[PDB]
This record gives C-alpha cells, sequence and structure tokens, in this order.
C-alpha cells in the first residue's frame, strides 16, 4: 500500500489512484508574482474558540489530531467560501532536514513542515459525502519555518511518544488550534484535492502567507515518529510530503495586496 518510500511513493500513487494525474491536484508551487490580488475575496472566518479535541492519531502517514465534529463549533467561513466548513481534524507533514517538508512551495522555497486543517461542507451531512463535492473540503494550510518555538504547539509534541507507531492513539482532550495560527489571515486560495490518497478533488484550498515559527527541538519531536507499527523494523516518519503537482489550468488569488 502507498507510503513515502521509493516503492511505494508518490511517484507511484497513480497506478493505484489514477486521479494523481488529475487537472486539480495539489500540492502546488505558489508563484507569487503570478498570484493576482482579488478585491473581491473576504477575510477569513476562523471561529474556533468552542473546538473540542478528542484524541491524537498515529496514521502510519503522519498523526491526527480529531475533533468532535457532530456540532457547529469550530468552523472556517468567509474567505473564498460560500457556506460554512466544520473542523474535522489537523496533521502536518514535515521533513528529514529543515530545508524540505511543505507540500506547498512558495516561489520554489521548501518550509520545513506544514499544517493543515482539514474541514468539510455542512451542506452535505458528513465528511464521507463532502469529499465526493467539488466544494467539499476547506483546507486551511499554514507553513512553518525553524526559529523560536511555538509555545501552543508543545502539547502537540509531547504527546508524541505515546503514540511512536502505527496504529496508536491517545487521549488528546481541550487542545486549543487557536494556539497554532500566524498573527496574519493573508491568504493564497486555489482549488485542488487531498493530498493522500485517496487524491480526491475535493479541496478549496486556503495557504496563509505568514508561517509560524516553531523550535529545532519541536520538530526534531516529530522526526522521532515511525512509519512502522509496533515491534516492526523502524523507520523513521520523515518526508511525508507530496511533491508540487502541475498547475494546469489553475489561477491562485491573493487575498492581500
Ligand atoms: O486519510 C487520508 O489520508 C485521506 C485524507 C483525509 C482527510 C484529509 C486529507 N487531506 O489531504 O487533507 C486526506
Ligand atoms: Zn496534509
Amino acid at each position: 500500500h502507498w507510503g513515502y518510500g521509493k516503492h511505494n511513493g508518490p511517484e507511484h500513487w497513480h497506478k493505484d489512484f489514477p486521479i494523481a494525474k488529475g487537472e486539480r491536484q495539489s500540492p502546488v508551487d505558489i508563484d507569487t508574482h503570478t498570484a493576482k490580488y482579488d478585491p473581491s475575496l473576504k477575510p477569513l472566518s476562523v471561529s474556533y474558540d468552542q473546538a473540542t479535541s478528542l484524541r491524537i492519531l498515529n496514521n502510519g502517514h503522519a498523526f491526527n489530531v480529531e475533533f468532535d465534529d457532530s456540532q457547529d463549533k469550530a468552523v472556517l467561513k468567509g474567505g473564498p467560501l460560500d457556506g460554512t466548513y466544520r473542523l474535522i481534524q489537523f496533521h502536518f507533514h514535515w521533513g528529514s532536514l529543515d530545508g524540505q517538508g511543505s507540500e506547498h512551495t512558495v516561489d520554489k522555497k521548501k518550509y520545513a513542515a506544514e499544517l493543515h486543517l482539514v474541514h468539510w461542507n455542512t451542506k452535505y451531512g458528513d465528511f464521507g459525502k463532502a469529499v465526493q463535492q467539488p466544494d467539499g473540503l476547506a483546507v486551511l494550510g499554514i507553513f512553518l519555518k525553524v526559529g523560536s518555538a511555538k509555545p501552543g504547539l508543545q502539547k502537540v509534541v509531547d504527546v508524541l511518544d505515546s503514540i511512536k507507531t502505527k496504529g496508536k492513539s491517545a487521549d488528546f482532550t481541550n487542545f486549543d488550534p487557536r494556539g497554532l495560527l500566524p498573527e496574519s489571515l493573508d491568504y493564497w486560495t486555489y482549488p485542488g484535492s487531498l493530498t493522500t490518497p485517496p487524491l480526491l478533488e475535493c479541496v478549496t484550498w486556503i495557504v496563509l502567507k505568514e508561517p509560524i515559527s516553531v523550535s529545532s527541538e519541536q520538530v526534531l519531536k516529530f522526526r522521532k515518529l515511525n512509519f512502522n507499527g509496533e515491534g516492526e523494523p523502524e523507520e523513521l516518519m520523515v518526508d511525508n510530503w507530496r511533491p508540487a503537482q502541475p498547475l494546469k489550468n489553475r489561477q491562485i488569488k491573493a487575498s492581500f495586496k
């Protein structure tokens, strides 16, 4: 099955998921000189005051911080969106070294990591139905650079020891994802896809311009996770990013001048 190796990594995905070579795949390189300012875009509305985190999971590809999405508690609205999108989970992608890790790139620059806050459009009732629709998901993407520590991340970092291997989970209540956001909500937006299989073309991407800073120590703890299951040969969870895909017939729009 799919992964991030020589034998099963992104360059192989298309054999099981032919949409890999589709018209609206993610991630992409954001060419800042060609992304046009769109005065019709709205400010983003990120309403996470009532978000209810429940659990953290190592799924063998990343770790997921999961939320109770059984009510409108943590929602994304505005920006490029019509309607209301409920937070279901966040996860990251990162590198073996600080010079790579992000999925999106900015004028070909790779950041050390990228955070994905995944939301589904409430008009479709559940996540599984939403991923079948072109406007089913909104993913908020936030770059990480290595510098100062992010205090708001440390709760996440310190639980990782308990979910080292694939299939491990841990109770993870009361975590506030507001602590992961940068000061500005300036963004780029474009239509795209999930970045892991099944690679469905269901996402409005919203990529923030301003990275967050995390410390080397924080990112180092991400790189101690394992792709493998308990008591299998250790293969560190690093370089779990899909490279940029062809933009094709898409426009990337900027919310800012
Ligand atoms: O389990 C998975 O890998 C599929 C999946 C599920 C939810 C979000 C995703 N994304 O690309 O943001 C991908
Ligand atoms: Zn992701």
